[PDB]
């Protein structure tokens, strides 16, 4: 940076250990990753200054000829990773990509059939203290009690119990491959459409590593900056059938300007994830939770379903009985950030928990392979297993010290 | 930019483009302005990489205690600039900070009384096409036919009649002065909230050069990047009897994880306006409008309201027998950007309108005067008067990059 050092000290000063901090600690929370600076450069641009309301070609501001070929670069390039017939690169976030299709084919109070919020569901799957809870009638399907994998039954019974308009598949915390096929089915049969929110797994996706709902869903939903490893935002993919009324929600209906430099980075990002290079990435990140998940059970650690299918993991603690919240204080520590987690069927409350959740997409993208997934399972478990040992924790300090240089 | 260029030719090449264009148009859209160096490298920063969700000293993930820093920053400056007892500076848009209030204070179908939207009023002030038109039930005040100020009697009349939960107050389109203490006086007679959304007038009031509503409002809506020339973003200020219900509202009511490399960009922003030199150019804004109003009027043309108290005006063209969105197109063709624009009581669509609205924060920012003012005026009197000479609009052309450089 040359310009906000002199300006502004004070901030300049918190970024600073923002990006010492980003180095010196392993970074485990599952939704987290680390952008490229191309990315980085396109969110620091002039684009910020430019009101753009509307879409490409069919604006409301004279000027727009040059972010039209931004954001069609950003809709074109998604339309290519995902195969989807329609991109809405617009929603400012999840939240707000969730927001739209809510408000595209729901009408107030209609019901929504999404996964139990503690068993992997979203807080906008349907909180109570959310827009979505609030807003609409959310039931819940659930996963095995032995297996933690999604029971296909229990989702077809609410269905036909609670006939919702709406049907969300996908999660924040499921560690498994998520069946998108037989959702549709399910959707098919009470006369629901189907929503699949693909946030923590768009990059898998995108590279082959896990099936694409764009085929399966009507509304497909993301966040950009999870395993895509974009710039912090939303994104909707539709058929062609909704792409007006998708539009539609996002300008005039939940939103105003869009932010053409986040756009930008977003198209920076796809460009990104359409190589080569990505897939590779994105095979390591696979390859090291699969590599971590093992390494955390041969340290003795039980996980939520037994291992997992894609980036990220659940420690269920009860046998080592401890609860997320003391795991997540204990590994603040010595460096290592993780969160605390509700397990399914979990006895504690979301705000303690029984469980910590990981994921690889950050260490990964930081060169970490398969040997330091089994030293991260190790200092874990050095660490779990020793709680009250400050010899024990300054040891494991030294060795994620290690681990980031 | 370094890295960018060699990533990505595609999206580098179109924002040069942009970058280019914002150089050398006459930037006159009203909403807009260019923010400093500064801001754009807190926006282009690592904190796109952290997941913030909850407030500084009460996240739901760790590793926050830099990011809080720089969120306390600006929640401080904020408060500082604008002497309100509480700041929420998550809003990812203005959009955003108005659902939030509405979110804290409205239930579904709940009465709410805004500006007419062809009077001045936001979309986000009751369209029948946005989320506030449909989710809430929005009726309106007008301005006087004749001089197109604010009919505080429409108001108390409207609010006496209609019985409304929540009374908005605020504009996109208004160059007169609002009296917020009249508001506030009706709302308090009817049992009504009063929200004010600052957001096209929020750095002249940074600057004490437009009231301040936060004495007189329960809550004041803004955007960081109008007249505050900060990042695009919003933010919520409030009586600290609100606090609480409205950092809810936002989350983990309607937003998720926050943009804490924007957030870093409006303390930024705020910090620029602390300083001296804001209020001197915030000073030269309103000069500017004021100048370039008597310059227009000079010219022949009638303004909405006789003049403006603000950054902006609107011409009615309708003595020159013009619709707005005919001018509109012929000032692009000329490298001069104004918006089309309803004016009260307009007999053609939104679509068409007889009217444009022009702004003076970006050529201010630019470093424009009273002199560039006149010839403002003079080239739009130039075209506006010879739509149907190209020599005319060459020669406007020829002045205009005159005036850029």
């Amino acid at each position: 940076m040359k310009y906000l050092p002199q300006q502004d000290p004070q901030v300049f000063a918190a970024i600073e250990q923002e990006r010492k901090r980003q180095h010196a600690k392993i970074e485990l929370i599952a939704s987290e990753n680390f952008v490229s600076r191309a990315v980085m450069e396109a969110q620091g641009s002039v684009l910020t200054n430019k009101y753009a309301e509307g879409y490409p070609g069919r604006r409301y501001y004279g000027g727009c000829e040059y972010v039209d070929i931004v954001e069609e670069l950003a809709r074109e390039r998604a339309k290519q990773l995902f195969g989807a017939e329609h991109a809405n690169v617009q929603p400012h976030s999840g939240a707000q990509a969730n927001m739209a299709v809510y408000f595209t084919v729901l009408e107030h109070g209609d019901t929504v059939l999404g996964m139990n919020l503690s068993h992997g569901g979203h807080l906008t799957h349907g909180s109570p203290v959310n827009f979505s809870g609030v807003q609409y009638n959310f039931v819940a399907y659930g996963v095995d009690p032995e297996t933690h994998v999604i029971d296909y039954d229990d989702v077809r019974e609410k269905a036909r119990l609670h006939r919702p308009k709406l049907i969300v598949a996908a999660a924040s915390a499921y560690p498994r491959i998520i069946d998108f096929a037989k959702f549709r089915e399910i959707a098919d049969e009470v006369g629901a459409y189907l929503m699949v929110d693909m946030a923590h797994i768009a990059g898998l996706v995108a590279a082959g590593l896990h099936p694409n709902p764009v085929p399966y869903a009507h509304f497909v939903t993301t966040t950009t900056h999870k395993t895509l490893r974009g710039p912090r935002g939303g994104m909707i993919l539709c058929q062609e059938q909704f792409a007006k009324q998708i539009d539609k929600a996002i300008f005039p209906g939940i939103q105003g300007g869009p932010l053409m430099h986040v756009i930008a980075a977003k198209a920076v990002a796809f460009g990104e994830a359409l190589q080569d290079d990505f897939k590779a990435y994105a095979k390591r990140v696979v390859d090291n939770a699969k590599r971590l998940a093992s390494a955390l059970q041969n340290e003795g650690f039980t996980l939520v379903s037994g291992g997992t299918d894609n980036h990220l993991l659940l420690v269920d603690l009860r046998p080592q009985q401890l609860t997320g919240k003391t795991a997540e204080k204990v590994l603040d520590e010595v460096g290592i950030t993780v969160n605390k987690a509700t397990i399914p069927y979990d006895p504690e409350s979301p705000f303690v928990t029984s469980g910590i959740r990981i994921g690889t997409a950050a260490v990964t993208t930081r060169g970490f392979g398969l040997e330091e997934m089994d030293e991260i399972a190790a200092i874990i478990g050095l660490v779990l297993k020793n709680v009250g040992s400050e010899q024990a924790l300054e040891e494991a300090r030294q060795r994620v010290a290690a681990l980031t240089d």
